[PDB]
């Protein structure tokens, strides 16, 4: 009953008696009593009545079945975010060359050694010139675009997407 | 000199004197004398006039520079579109079990098994009724997001995406 | 009790009685009920009386055991076949480069991409002169080469090849 | 014009004027002068008059090229080789278990642990029983079909195989 | 409860009483009755009396738990040690070259070739003179520092080492 | 002419005339005038009278030849470290669990996930009593044991460890 599916992926279900799409990263923050367990985040108990719509092949019929887990598996590496000045940003990879400003000098610097205070040379969009700017913060982050969710449901494993039945999307 | 990016990255150039922002699959659109070259394609004639904005770290400069190669570099997998009747389509990966029905039965069968004129069980999107809809045409296809374009540029190899300095997205 | 086996690999088993050497491929074709279940497809009547030969390291003696499930797994990824007139085949990967005459010039095209109707060049064997011919027929094929079988038995999981008690051939 | 053969595929040259169809293996066995660089092997002087057949795009003709290098790549990893008294063999994975006789048990021990002396189980093919041999000699040995065989043309790096104008098969 | 630790990480156990901090190495030699399954070594009986010390998060307390079984996971590959001459040493790859004397040449051969008997160049530490020496012996080898070792514990599967609080360290 | 050595490997040299044995780490930093290029750190200047000593099979003599550059591949991933008080450190893996104390429970959390004034249980080695600690500094970090080194020499590729005439270490 493994499966993995994107964030943006939407899902048919009951909440409430009345039905409809939401995207399984909607329906993990539909749920809640966190646990990160093995690699995973695993969500148990529902805030709202919660049921989803899958599909029965020995009676052919839609029906409906329990959300036992939501699980929310973490990007497998991440990216380093600069905010600089200016209101700019620069999202990339660790390894990827920076283009610093230090003792008056253009050179090229791993990303992963970029400190705050650093002069980053972006280029401005209205005039085309090249700008320097300071580096104000440096978080590492995981883009929602990295995560990959899995539901565990009673019998029926399979989920409705749009008009489709699909058991996965690994 | 090689870089791999989206499809759908800008990045920006100078056409016919004016400078404006392309994403890389208009780019490689905008050159043609196609050549299938290893495992990729290279397009190396414009049919526009072209340069690329680069950076040139020695003088600290915004820089035009010429494109010599584009480069298109094909998925490595590819997915099953399957057409159905009413409207519907269905892409899937070749090893996805869909619902057919077949001998008044609901089995599951391989997506590479799946052949034209096979019903496929959909789910109406208005009644939430199983329809049985049939397979009209079956296609091998490749995702535009799957794929991966390259830049080859002379001397200066750096591309400006929206305010910053990228060397690449690999 | 999970192994993986060639298709033409010859284990020894007991059929109405007698003992003989089957191969792997004929054991699976030996049961009938075909599941696709995950990724793979699993027999699990028989319709002869079987049985396979297994071993008891406990008291050191070659004994019977009961086939469970016989099981195949598709090739990972396949290959384009295109049939062509004059009899003559052509099996390759979809990314190969296939010699193409189109408007008067030879061309290398993406095997994915080439299309029925499309004139291939092959060279006679006899006369060693390129011939033009046209693909008739076009395939995504799996090689039997590249199947995977796998044997559940009940308790004693070892297998006979020729003389040998073999565990798996992963 | 790096490429990859099995050693089995037959390509076509000509040999002091007369063309036929040579394995690769042949072909390198047809070469001299052996060196280990990098991490294969190469050979470069011919002993008999050698030419392949490859095909010239622009004239669209089959034509003759010098075979500079012809290369021989070893398998990965390697097998373990029993020889056993009686005659009987047994090649195997170093990791997978062997059934061994010794302080009069049955036992299974990693294939990379059995010693010259060790009894192997084996079962005779007429009677069925099982038979205490001993193993006489232990080799590490590479699988001919596990080699991969390249070869380096001049100017024309496509090879005719059967009918077909191939590339490579990697 | 599956977990992947060095052999020389030192955990904290209680032996006959007292508490100390035993490599993962030695916890394995602390037990017998050896069993080669799967792929892995399992020793389940303790010759001395065991205890491993976890942690109990629900009452926050320093807690025993009994070792139910030690795993010891052998090398993924293994490396090729010859035995020279003057009492010198060689470790090295299958696939890497070894300078050897034959036929009154310097050549690199493949170390999976070389043989007892042959003779490997190799430099005095004091002089910095070329030496021939002799192959004495050839030993299929696996390093101490490859090998993974596991442990399963009753309920609590954490570990401590020196301060922390660690699951593996896979 | 391209290496791999870990940075504690031993390799023989000539600085100012006297030759003696420095770690490839000391080599690097015996250089200077660092640069990042593609995805490693590159230093070209030496700042003390270099030399390194090879083999030259030809004449089978001991030779010096000029080291061009020395290079220094960052690690993979990296790992986050955490400074404690009471002056325990802790290493782990961005995706391992960390016991925290928060809302006074117990709680395993993602190490990703654990900020500065985090509550960590540690055990002390002394009382072997849970203790209380904060988590004062949290650094993304590189183990040295963790980077690969190269040497690109002139002429004569070859390296001399301890007594063996190694090419690389890969």
């Amino acid at each position: 009953r493994r499966n993995c599916f994107p964030g943006d992926t939407r899902i048919l279900v009951q909440i409430n008696g009345t039905p409809q799409r939401v995207t399984l990263k909607e329906l993990y923050e539909l749920f809640d009593e966190e646990h990160y367990e093995s690699m995973v985040y695993v969500r148990k108990k529902p805030k709202v009545d919660i049921k989803v719509y899958s599909f029965n092949p020995e009676e052919g019929k839609v029906v409906l079945t329990d959300i036992e887990e939501v699980i929310k598996a973490p990007a497998t590496d991440h990216l380093i975010r600069f905010e600089l000045e200016l209101g700019s940003s620069f999202e990339t990879t660790v390894d990827h060359p920076v283009l610093v400003y230090e003792n008056g000098k253009f050179v090229e610097k791993r990303a992963f050694e970029v400190r705050e205070g650093n002069i980053i040379i972006i280029i401005d969009e209205s005039t085309l010139e090249p700008l320097k700017v300071a580096v104000k913060k440096i978080e590492f982050i995981e883009p929602p675009e990295d995560f990959v969710f899995s539901l565990n449901a009673k019998k029926y494993h399979t989920v409705i997407i749009n008009e489709n039945i699909v058991t996965h999307q690994c």
